[PDB]
């Protein structure tokens, strides 16, 4: 399973640790910004500046420059075949170490990123907004 | 991104023996997945990535001031329209230049790519003792 392409990225408001958030704050559809985090996701198992890791249970949202619930909508391929497909993922980007954290919610999976997907994590969030 | 590179089979390598005509003269085959995943990687980023920037054609370049230069033919498939295809480019490519530089030229247009350091690391271990 390999995602081939994300349409679009819903964000909402970090309010849980538990529970994928239902106060939505936006979504990102530009081309290059979803294209830097098809890279992100499909290098999560073989980047050397990803490792994944225990779920950081004592993190914190006021810890970090952004932190969101988000849902990459997205295509993959399996079997020569494409499929329609998300995740519900918790984001935490850009600590005082630079570092930033991505949690597959309702699981125990979790990954940390180093300081040059960090940067490139802060490009993707940056000015998240509501057409309002 | 309506077309999008799900995998790679296998890069051809040929001489670099021309700019205007793509080569038939093999030297070898690339089959490492560390490699062809990574080439892929660059091959779907050079309209979304900072270290790679859409140029016209080198008018002047020399195949003698790069680490690399081959002719090659990645072997692919590709998502488009929620199907899978099999597919394929003709490439001139120029790896590391005394500025660190790599360039990618597709055969028979005027598209091409300059390519930064960083890309330019990762196709020195792509194009490392071809076989």
């Amino acid at each position: 399973m390999e995602i081939s392409s994300l349409s679009s990225i819903d964000v909402f408001k970090f309010n849980s640790f538990s529970k994928f958030s239902n106060d939505k704050i936006g979504v990102i559809y530009d081309e290059e910004k979803l294209s830097k985090f098809k890279v992100i996701m499909n290098s999560l198992d073989t980047s050397e500046g990803i490792k994944k890791i225990e779920v950081p249970k004592d993190a914190n949202i006021e810890s970090f420059k952004y932190s969101y619930h988000i849902q990459p909508n997205l295509k993959y391929v399996e079997d020569n075949n494409v499929y329609d497909g998300y995740f519900l993922l918790y984001i935490l980007v850009g600590d005082s170490e630079g570092k930033s954290y991505i949690i597959f919610s309702g699981t125990e999976l979790s990954y940390v990123l180093d300081k040059n997907n960090t940067n490139i994590l802060k490009e993707i969030f940056l000015n998240v907004k509501k057409q309002q």
